[PDB]
């Protein structure tokens, strides 16, 4: 339905800003686990439920690329 699309490019962005492209899988958990905590709390509650839907290709995706539109895009979040 593309109902978590904005949500997920919001803490993509959190994620570039707290994360290199050198980060280890266990960074990488710790930052999604943190992120929905920094985002305006309107979007708390959803973007806890978007992590804990998508958390397992998120860290596969997150190790090749941290771009939020792609990364968003190619797990299915914004269909686009």
């Amino acid at each position: 339905d593309g109902g978590f699309c904005e949500v997920c490019k919001k803490l993509v962005g959190y994620l570039d800003r707290n994360l290199e492209k050198n980060s280890t899988k266990q960074e990488i958990l710790a930052a999604l686990e943190k992120g929905c905590s920094f985002l305006p709390d309107p979007y708390q509650k959803q973007c806890d439920q978007f992590v804990a839907e998508y958390e397992p290709v998120l860290i596969e995706i997150l190790v090749e690329v941290m771009d939020p539109s792609f990364v968003c895009l190619k797990i299915g979040a914004c269909p686009s």
